């Protein structure tokens, strides 16, 4: 249980983070950076590292880079995020 959700409201840069992955690149799709101030870092839940899940709703298994960022861009005024922290207790 590692697992948490995130809702972000866009600013004028954005929802203040960075992906990188996807099924095109044979990887799955992670939080790569979080903008200073943004709505990301603001939120307190992110870190760089974190497995994005799921997107507005849309599991992001198999799901393409380009696929993932048309549907945050598009999704309008918010983002929902579905997150994994690739922590594990042992």
């Amino acid at each position: 249980m590692d697992f948490y959700t995130v809702e972000l409201e866009r600013g004028a840069k954005g929802f203040g983070f960075s992906l990188r992955g996807g099924r095109e690149y044979n990887m799955d799709l992670y939080v790569l950076r979080l903008a200073e101030d943004g709505p990301a870092e603001r939120s307190g839940k992110m870190r760089i590292g974190d497995e994005i899940l799921e997107i507005n709703g849309e599991t992001t298994k198999n799901m393409k880079h380009s696929r993932a960022i048309e549907l945050i861009k598009n999704g309008g005024r918010r983002v929902r995020l579905f997150l994994k922290r690739g922590e594990t207790s042992v």
